[PDB]
């Protein structure tokens, strides 16, 4: 009957039964705590009762295998089994906490703002709110999009509201017997009569290029981003009634033929 | 005969004798558990066999080289090859894992909800349901498409329904002979004359770009969004029932031809 | 001549070979195990053969650095190797792992079943059976795809046959002199006609849009799923066979054409 | 003169030395060994020398540090560099390995066999030999193409001739003035003039569509893998000429002008 | 009543109580410290409570773990949750970390300054400015883009304006019965004539091309950045008045029918 | 003045001191061995200077890092700053190894050799030699491409030149009035009298489909590789003179035109 | 008041206050050492002072852990967060070391030499230089491109220049009423009539199709890189001029019109 060892052996099992013991109550107790903090705001019962489980079996999985460790069972394997595990949880959870992190820098930085017409990647709307998660946004044509952000940070950000000046183009297509000064000229005149067109920004009216079935002008001018799609469809029905007016025909597609027999 | 150096390692021998037989019966303890629990809720039999036997061997894995480490004998590299495992097996469940989570965030934030019709990624239709791994959906033409939560979570999710209100448009090509204030009051009366055409929202009527042979005008309006294809057809025979009443000729493709010889 | 470190060294070096044999007698005994019970199965020689060689080798590489570990020889640097060559294993069988772990989840939620129809991802045809790692399915060609079970569930899966009724379409293109009320009354009747289309689901007879050079109707009637076909090609043949008895054409191609000299 | 902290530190300092010298000729002994094995089968003299020289100075590595740490010297930084290059080299052999596993998983599955005609997303051809990380095919052009296994083991594998009956479809535009009945009649007598055409299986013979220029019939008929070019073929110019002789006519690109002045 | 491993047991749990309540008022104090030097700066409420919680956490469990394992309670499993969570943080940030390791790099080596015309795969704008994370750029439309800096160091970066000097392309389409050395005399004294258009520079007049409908000639001439679009507009309305002086025609679409019956 | 603990200090910091020195004229000595063998070899001054520097500063932190853990200090942290940098170098050189690997396995299996034609992925030309991590091809217009070897394990390998017979094929487009058997043999008249077609091969010469505006008929026969586009012109060159003579006419673009007012 | 654990104590609490003073020292000397060396050579201000910061922060926080480890806190967690921010900073940085190691690696290999006009990946340009990071060309336009060097070294690398020698090739299509033997010889006559073309290298003058509007010819000819243009433009000049000589009329897009009523 040894007096050093074996009260060294009876210190250890004594202290493998207090730490399993206190884990088991630090368990219920933080378990108990999660459990009232859940209900003390908004949360599913679900979600709430298996992420309650989930703890639980987590901290007594490593009272237990530190109890296992004091008595003198290694644990490495284990730990490195649980290790795998954690590591492929994080794998799964990394595009949930990516999207988390791109929610934050952009309510950081703030790139777009709500109710502020954008475009993301190919999908153009007016933003509602932001979350942590995904973006809300409601397209012209009156559509819900919910946008993860990490697809919204990666990729361009096409704000189109935060410039208050955008510019238009228009593409006329006259036949090539048509006088180049004179539908330049016309065109200047249109500009000109237009007050929702600014005149200190550049007014470009050019002949861009020569179709196969027309002579294309070029015609840019700026306005204010509310006043866009106005301006846009006044010009045009001006231009279509002044050429009319004056005798200037939009071709329709040519075509040279030559006959055989 | 020494008493000190040889009881300790008799000590060594009957604690790893007595983890391993601990190891033993606690491995077929837990499978008895876990089969009991399994038969007690549905659950496929090889597929249960399989996790059973999975289990069994990593536990009796685990205590025996438990056992060899309190012998002595060194299991570094046995660890490591099995954290090896545990990582391949982690890339595996990879795709699995994401599902899982993507599914419970798409319960918790409700993007969308169950019978709403929805766009997700280029395939549309009537949600049946959602699973946590993947939800249920009918298209239109009565198709069943079972797509993975991931996919869903990853991209955009366009919400029909959401709104209650969307808007429609047309486009309406005429000729180039035809008068343009004539042609936008008759649009005008047939949006008037519509009663499930919200009169509140903006009631689009213009002329939109001039094409290759005809002159396109565009008619945006609003509607509730359980009678918009009703709205959209109707307005359409209204159209073109009264252009053809009115004169207004929709023009075939044009072309203008030269002779040579 | 010292008592106490020669003792000691010598059982480091007695324990160290007893670990050795033990270990080439381990790898011996379960090497003859695993080639009986691969005997006892079906296997192939030639991967039988390599597979007993590899799990040889790693065990007499365990023992033999487990000896070396004992004597007192560090293997730090060896098991980092070890681990090394494990994680690439790892890398390399994620993919077939991946597939494994893909075929377990078809098996279990059953998005389809053997003998369904189905589409998985730009191929269509019916499931002749799933394995652990790829399906198998024939095509209507009466080809045979063997599609890896991951690259299924990656993606959607439209399920063919689980609906019971399905929903055809048919898009009719008439000339714009035709008679809007006297066409929509022909395809009335024609669907009424028809006993195997269902009555009580919607049987949408409306005009589409106007094309180029016809105006296009959009027919619309649910059936059940095993006479879709053969109720498209008795409706098309039929509102053809109408439509010729009634005057009503269907157009060519139009065309406006204008002289020049 | 202290006896014991002297002779432990002698002890140490020989074991180390004994430690490197028996590393040296192992390393010596292995590379030996690994030069006669290779001699004695095929091999490529740079290769191999480049295998021989990597693996000797791996050995040396271990064998130094080992000695290193025996001295006292802390080589756990050693170890974390050596751990780095096995990860690196693992992900560098990454794709060979997965390579390596895909060609044993089709050795074991069998979806093919040698001669065995096939696609493999995007080129098809017959199969001639099947290797350990990529197989060989020939084009029915007489190319050849060597596929990795990996990119076959993702993805789809279409085989050709493990149905031994495949199904043909003939598209006929014929015009629309053509008598509906009297074209199937004709179709159904050709298709049963045809003994290599099986009788047993469904044969098709319907109005498939209402085509711009012409109504489209659908044939569909199942025959023997090893005729059905030859099949197709026959019925196509049986086609033709039972049409010229019977006055049916395919119809030309239709087209209806209207002129103006 | 031990006078030793008692009353080391006593230093073990003075010490943890100690490292434990030394852990919190460290804690505490690095909080305070930081939401004092987030308060110095510009910083939000939100964010900022909650980089504070999160490091007040982070430390409270480093000292508590601390703890326990001074009392000797093993924490390698805690530590490798530990581990796999910060791994998972390190994957999510992965992409805003390697954003801002692409803005310093845009800095350091400045591919391209502020106000610097520029295209950075497929989007082309003058630079407003470049932030830590991502840039601004406004097109020649108006609009605002920001780009992430990641994808901006991947991928080509266009820079139009850093070459003074840019060359101007003109593809003139002419009959085919047009002189050839008549078309070229009449581009040269026009690029003659032309002072904005570099002399030292090649001016290249060739027959490029011949296509359908006629004679594809390239004109090559370099000119300073800031005038290109000017001198392409100039040359090209003066190649149109040119050739239609001197009687050169583009020819329209050609075509050659034969008639039958 | 103790004489066990304070002489135990003396030999640690004596150890410490020894180490650091030796670890300093070590690094000298293999930074000596290494300018050396790099200037008896072909090397760039800069990159080899960089390489020695390199190399020398991982020395120096691997011998002060062990003398101070020999001192006393821990340096785990470190150890886990170097293993990050290792295997963020390990990441960066994946690509360069993956080539390198790939290299080999093509020197290895020869899946092509210099100077054969082949395609790789898109590009095809006549292989000029193989690197460690590139090969050299020269395409038929006389560009030289440098292909990355991982690329080109990844995906097919078309080999061109591997079979020395390859397919030729005609498609034959002529008037549906044209005889078919009369088309038919006159090409089997040309195919016979060809020398260089190979006899034993299968000649095909059929009916292939009936197009918009001719019939199309399938040529395929076989010839030597080193023939196969002289084959090609010459039979393509006799089919037209033999068409021309015999009064078969290809047929320009078929139209049907039907006249309204 | 014991003189052996006591004093102990007061050792390792002496040993943790020079530690962390020597560490404090040497933390600001090497950042006075870093920022002397930063000034001695060209460096921005601000990343400058961020790197110094960083690394005092780095050495800092390993002198502050190692003096908790001597005290007796144990700071394994703290070792896997920085383990965690280390990987996570290895992930970042990944992009910049790949092109820094492809950047090396053109360096060594030289596969493009600068003002050598090369095309890579789609951009085809002079090159000017190469840094480290990324290239720079000036495209034939005047534009420049920087591309990084990883994507540079992935895919292909197409050099124009490295062949003194390239083939052109002329498509040529002329009316099937031409004579195709007259064809070949005034094609012949001008190819030999031509200095610049090579002689020696194969002279390509076949019919290469039959087209929908005339017969294609396929003139390929060699010549010197640099005169490869103008001996395009000079050949197709030269054609033209003999074919409108000779009589050959290229032919504009025939069609066979055939009229009803």
């Amino acid at each position: 009957a040894n007096q050093a060892l074996l009260l060294s052996y009876a210190v250890n099992i004594v202290a493998a039964l207090a730490i399993i013991i206190v884990g088991l109550i630090i368990a219920r107790m933080i378990s108990n705590a999660v459990n009232r903090l859940m209900i003390s705001r908004k949360i599913d019962a679900t979600v709430a009762d298996f992420l309650s489980a989930l703890v639980r079996y987590g901290i007594i999985a490593f009272t237990l295998i530190a109890a296992l460790g004091r008595v003198g069972v290694q644990t490495a394997s284990v730990i490195a089994v649980l290790g795998a595990a954690g590591l492929a949880v994080g794998l799964a959870l990394q595009g949930s906490l990516s999207n988390l992190a791109a929610g934050v820098l952009l309510v950081m930085f703030r790139p777009f703002r709500a109710g502020e017409y954008v475009d993301l990647g190919g999908v153009a709307g007016t933003v509602l709110s932001v979350q942590i998660f995904s973006t809300t946004m409601r397209t012209a044509d009156g559509k819900i999009i919910v946008i993860p952000n990490g697809k919204i940070i990666a990729g361009n950000i096409i704000n189109f509201s935060r410039e208050p000046v955008r510019r238009n183009e228009f593409i006329i297509g006259v036949a090539y017997d048509s006088d180049i000064d004179q539908v330049k000229q016309i065109l200047t005149n249109i500009i000109q009569s237009e007050d929702r067109i600014l005149k200190d920004r550049e007014m470009t009216v050019r002949l861009n290029e020569l179709g196969a079935s027309s002579i294309n002008f070029v015609v840019r001018v700026w306005s204010n981003s509310g006043d866009l799609q106005n301006v846009y469809w006044d010009v045009l029905e001006r231009i279509k009634r002044e050429f009319d007016a004056a005798g200037i025909s939009f071709p329709y597609p040519q075509m040279d033929v030559n006959f055989k027999r």
